[PDB]
């Protein structure tokens, strides 16, 4: 390694590479590191089908019926994205989507009493969607046109509610919309991981599901993309950018301590070397004495050799099942993307069922969803535990990221790299 670096980066998951492409293209020189020999850190890539059976102690090899298995590409941590997203923007600023190529995703679907149905964001799906009755249905038509066409600039386009004051219940109300509606919309449109929406402003809300009709993209499809051959393109990408800027990436390099004394601050010794740096970023694993454990997920990746049923025939969905319809404190998701995304070998199909681990036996909780799947070929079970920083950086300069939860969408991820760039950078994001 070079005496100094203005940053310095310890591991290759998406928050880490996705913040690194920034300050390269800020102008700054970065020097990135991982002990791991392969990219990703935990939201890694597994990318020859005999490697996934060896990962989870499976001596049996892959079955003949899997096809051929160099065309498969297992994201362990897959999450779809919001076309019009922020982070699709952060994308396009550092110019990395000039190595990506997006598929969008076929369907959008929730979980309703014992079945899924498709999530209407338009007057004309709401007219049409099972999941309501005559009369519940128009009421829920006039509250999607209430959003198109409401404009904070624009007084009179509010219904006399106060954007800034009025609850979201209240506006819930004033439709008489009932619990079911208000389970898919605020968890599958508008896309909240609680109810404490409900009782706040209005306004946020609004613009969510604003959002989701605006990323819209033909055909009645959905608003969310993802890489074809999957997020492994991520890492690479971002590496082959940091090259154009001169900036250094290392694999298979081991951190032996992470120098800083009184006022913290920062520097970095590996192989005996020393190496300079004024800022620096990295996950939990680095610094297990500045986190503190949030929880655990479970994960369950199950191969299937059929779509879903109660879905078009759709080659790629994301599902979501509201925490009421139940009975539990937090949702269960399910994505899944097949050999048309070039993940799978033809004819495949892969879905990951997630949540966050409330009882004692985190398998059983995830039966809702594995019922929807049902005939399985195989399944792959991950328990994973979820660390959050105890320092900011400020004073420190040590900027930790947060694990990744249960949902299958970068929200929550999206929301940690603007919190790091803040404290890093002193303002946001702009």
């Amino acid at each position: 390694m070079d005496e100094e670096y203005d940053v310095i980066v310890l591991g290759t998951g998406l928050t880490e590479c996705i913040l690194s492409g920034i300050m390269s293209v800020n102008g700054k020189k970065v020097l990135h590191m991982d002990r791991n020999p392969y990219y990703g850190g935990e939201s890694s890539s597994i990318t020859p089908l005999e490697e996934l059976y060896k990962r989870f102690q499976l001596l049996e090899g892959p079955p003949e019926t899997m096809g051929r298995g160099r065309d498969w590409n297992v994201d362990l941590i897959p999450k779809f994205l919001m076309a019009n997203g922020q982070l699709v923007k952060m994308l396009l600023y550092t110019e990395v989507t000039r190595y990506l190529d997006f598929k969008v995703v076929e369907g959008s679907f929730v979980y309703k009493g014992g079945k899924i149905y498709k999530v209407p964001s338009t007057e004309t799906e709401a007219l049409a969607s099972n999941l309501m009755g005559m009369f519940e249905k128009r009421r829920f038509r006039k509250f999607l046109v209430f959003v198109a066409n409401f404009d904070e600039n624009d007084p009179k386009t509010f219904e006399g509610v106060d954007p800034q004051n009025t609850s979201m219940r209240d506006v819930y109300r004033k439709f008489d919309l009932g619990q079911d509606v208000i389970d898919f919309t605020g968890h599958a449109l508008a896309l909240y991981r609680t109810d404490d929406y409900l009782d706040q402003p209005c306004l946020e809300t609004i613009n969510r599901i604003k959002l989701y009709s605006e990323s819209l993209a033909r055909y009645g499809k959905s608003p969310y993309l993802y890489p074809l051959y999957g997020l492994g393109e991520l890492p690479q990408g971002f590496a082959r950018l940091s090259a154009i800027y001169g900036g250094t990436y290392m694999l298979n390099k081991p951190v032996d301590d992470i120098i800083m004394e009184n006022g913290k601050v920062v520097g970095v010794k590996s192989e005996g070397e020393v190496a300079r740096c004024k800022q620096l970023i990295c996950d939990p694993s680095y610094v297990p004495d500045r986190v503190r454990k949030a929880g655990q997920v479970i994960r369950i990746i199950c191969i299937l050799s059929h779509p879903i049923k109660n879905t078009n025939d759709a080659n790629s969905c994301q599902i979501i099942i509201p925490q009421n319809q139940v009975n539990r404190k937090s949702d269960i998701y399910v994505c899944m993307i097949s050999y048309a995304h070039n993940v799978a070998a033809q004819g495949k199909y892969i879905a990951i069922a997630s949540t966050t681990v409330e009882t004692t036996d985190p398998e059983k909780e995830v039966e809702p969803a594995l019922e929807l799947l049902e005939p399985i070929d195989q399944k792959f079970v991950a328990i994973s535990d979820l660390y959050e920083p105890i320092d900011d950086g400020s004073e420190s300069q040590v900027f930790c990221s947060c694990s990744y939860d249960a949902t299958t969408h970068f929200e929550t991820t999206c929301n940690d790299i603007k919190d790091i760039y803040k404290r890093m950078a002193g303002s946001a994001f702009d």
